[PDB]
């Protein structure tokens, strides 16, 4: 149930769900190192978070592109480094830069979606679970996506990856349970983020996401950070290998139609193939 | 968010639901434990007593959950007990014989689905009815790590725990437009006092531990820990989902009672011989 | 793989019973069809009868699956036959009620578990012994996309296919070692007389196709040819599977029937109001 | 049922599981090409291939490095012009160079696994569904594994591209059953193959796996090979986005555990991280 004195790595943690889950375990009185892309968010993020955790929390940052392994090993040495041990782990960095039918995907940006979620992912985990098992255990957690858990049909590489992502936690806890690290994934729904406001406040596409949402409420990032707390924590402590969706029950009705979008664009025909 | 709430909680009497009773308790929640013995339901309130004030409170009421009117009484207690009814943790189940599926003891299923099919429906049901009303709160059902991964020989058990984990689904689909969020736990081996014989042998024990990445056995505050997390307001846009609390056994593999049963059957039993 | 066995088909006086049997027939199988009602029972003989010589011959024996003891007698007469039981196709079940979960008809709910958890596990114990003995065969029950995404306000249709799918697994894990494979199909919106109610909705009709991306409703024949496939020695190495035919209608979602149940029961007392 | 006059691809269809899809497909009067890396294994099989159909079956090949997507590309225009339509596949190609713990896995060795399995499945689907789509339907299979549906400890990036696999055939059936193209995955369990012959026919690894199979033996080519071919055909018209194993129900029970093989080489500790 707490988590004083105790030091975590979060990746996103400049923006979005990665910068929530980060002031969530800061204010419970954690250390926190965020990485992410960006040192003008990262510092920024940094300076915001000290406001909180008055109550023993601490925070630092190293930008690193987790495309780049070495980056990704140097800041898990850092963070573990920092007092001593790694306890947990939040990955929340990850993207998607495609949209549209999978018969004209640009595979460019399909690669690059790829190394971002599956190959990113596998450094993060491979480096810092050295650390946690060193350590005697810990706890990562995985941000997936209801994209994996439904099909979002023309989002192409992002639910794909995303199901990569969610078999390597559930691989990694198989192999790494002797050693008391637990692993687990969480698929958030529709989270309001100022990244999807564009989704968020269309008529058509809120919409239609409502509609597949059996709670009358969009996701709010406090909501992920939440369960990634509870995950990390203690209380969890035989919870492993688990692939939870944090979607308002989206998952029980289907992935989201985005043809209001995407038709006026691609048109009809294109969004069943055709070329 | 427990504090000025009230909960009911099925078989509350020993094992899971008594755990989960005794956090609720500590937190300051007012718990209604019912089952179908009356001497344990009373003596856990006495016990769970002693976990005094956060202002917490506990009281029974002896119900036979294959009885809907009865099922129903104990939700019109509950929730007139401080006028509404936050959610429902409902442990209340279990099974009655292990053997091969050609060797099944027919009345004893019959008896298992009656208790875990008709039974959580009942409390479903009417636990439904007044959480609607109310404005919303969170179902939790327990099942079993016997409806993710096949357990051999158990029968009724998994079959009727995954019938469970759909209604939990189904109910969070059509309930979710009034609040009402309900989810399943499935456990792994808990230790209690209905785990004696796999703990007295060395095969069924090892196997267990094979099983299970984490090098332990679950405890009933694994499962209690799950459980209030579901029902908080921490896990407010947490529906429709199906956890397991397991040690990670379900990347593996449901147990093989082989040792203990091949002396009983012999083997050619076991794959199905009359 | 057909002609020199014999096969029973429950539930095999109409729809996709009937299909499965008359695919058999065709193929030079001897098939026993049972089920509740005898005149459609040999309407369906009469029928499939006239599917003549591939040397394919047909019999009944009407047979209430909720009664164990007339379920075995079935499985000794079609063993009897020619002396072996090669398979099975469970297309007997159903559901009595569409309605909100706070107002389940409980005696509906219990009759659909009796018919489809209860009564699949009689013919599947009784098929089973039989095919261990004869040195192996293949089991195929038939569920439906009701198990594998929540249909709103269908109570215990789902519910209890859910629980027939487990048993599928179940009995698959159990019945290897004597070369028993155990399947489960999960039908889509299959076009026979039971659907009517879809068809004459445009909303309903509608609301399926959207759900669904193969721009077409499924046949009786789809399913036969599936089930064909898993008795066949063509699945040889198949067993524990859960399929949907269903033209990716799992993909999506359940249908939603509120267009026709509003009108009934009311837009609040679908999310649980009572 | 019939494949008469019909023309498919078959990936990887070299040698295994390929070499047998193709095998019966022209057995049964069907035009395939195989197309794989090695051109000395293409054209022998092309040659054996042709043994049979005397049925009115034809055989070509392509040598093709799936990971080039032009390459990739330009076999799938070859054998839909052949007789004008390609009416379907079956995508066998894809490997695996991981075996070890997580921790200590080979970054390059994981990134051209991604690289084969990911994006070479991608570009496969890519345009062979543009050509089926084009004709008015068609039906792809894609080859996954058992490793996709039982987490495989050691297997590292097998079974997470594997998943990563399997949700790309459910989205592209979700994309394109509007255009009557359906879309399924095969998950193979143990198959002998001359590829795996060291652990079908090793003691400890062999005794696992059958202590983890219901079924009293091991797979067999013509196993997976019927499996496509009933997918393939108009019998399976209604069978779209399903994830089918053939494994004699192992995936009931759990992945196999390769310790025997690995403890001597890895030690314990690192076997369950530990670097
Ligand atoms: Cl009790
Ligand atoms: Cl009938
Ligand atoms: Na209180
Ligand atoms: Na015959």
């Amino acid at each position: 149930l707490s988590f004083q004195d105790r030091t975590y790595l979060v990746t996103g943690g400049g923006s979005g769900i990665g910068k929530g889950v980060a002031a969530g375990l800061v204010a419970a009185g954690a250390s926190v190192m965020i990485v992410g892309r960006n040192p003008d968010k990262l510092a920024g993020a940094v300076q915001e978070l000290e406001a909180l955790g008055a109550n023993g929390g601490a925070i630092r940052y190293e930008p690193t592109d987790i495309t780049n392994e070495d980056e990704t090993a140097r800041a898990v040495d850092a963070v573990t480094a920092w007092h001593g041990r790694l306890h947990g782990v939040v990955h929340c960095a990850g993207g998607s830069e495609n949209i549209g039918p999978i018969t004209q995907v640009d595979s460019e940006a399909w690669r690059r979606t790829v190394d971002l979620n599956v190959n990113g992912t596998m450094y993060v985990l491979k480096h810092a679970a050295r650390e946690m098992v060193r350590g005697g255990g810990g706890s990562f957690v995985g941000i997936s996506s209801i994209a994996a858990s439904n099909t979002h049909r023309w989002f192409g590489a992002y639910g794909v990856t995303k199901s990569a992502v969610d078999h390597l936690m559930q691989l990694a806890a198989d192999e790494l349970g002797a050693s008391w690290v637990r692993v687990n994934s969480i698929r958030p729904g529709l989270i309001r983020t100022d990244l999807v406001a564009a989704i968020t406040e269309s008529a058509e596409l809120s919409s239609d996401y409502a509609m597949c949402t059996p709670l009358p409420r969009q996701g709010e990032v406090e909501d992920v950070a939440n369960m990634a707390m509870f995950l990390l924590s203690d209380a969890a402590s035989f919870v492993t290998g688990q692939v939870i969706n944090v979607d308002g029950g989206q998952m029980l009705r289907r992935g989201p139609d985005f043809s209001a979008m995407l038709e006026p664009v691609f048109g009809r025909d294109a969004l069943r193939g055709l070329v």
